[PDB]
C-alpha cells in the first residue's frame, strides 16, 4: 500500500553495491575465522 | 505490454455509460421482440 497491485522499482547501483557486499561479506567472514583462530590459540596456549 | 505486472486504469463516466447502455440494450431487445412478432403476424397473416 498505496502502490496497485505490483509496481516495478528500481535500484540505484545494483552491481556496485553487490560489490562492495561481497567485500564487505567476505572480510567479516575473514573476521570470524580469525576470531575463532583466536579462541583456540589462547586455550592451547593457557593448556 | 508494455506494462509493467497490472496497472490500474480508470474508465471515464463509468456509470452513465452504464446507463447508456441498458438504455440501447433494453431498445435492442425490444427491437428483437418486435421484429419476432412480425414474422409472426406475416405467417399468420399469410396462412
Amino acid at each position: 500500500y498505496p502502490c496497485p497491485n505490483t509496481v516495478d522499482c528500481f535500484v540505484s547501483r545494483p552491481t556496485e553495491k553487490t560489490v562492495f557486499t561481497v567485500f564487505m561479506l567476505a572480510a567479516s567472514g575473514i573476521c570470524i575465522i580469525l576470531n575463532v583462530a583466536e579462541v583456540v590459540y589462547l586455550i592451547i596456549r593457557a593448556c
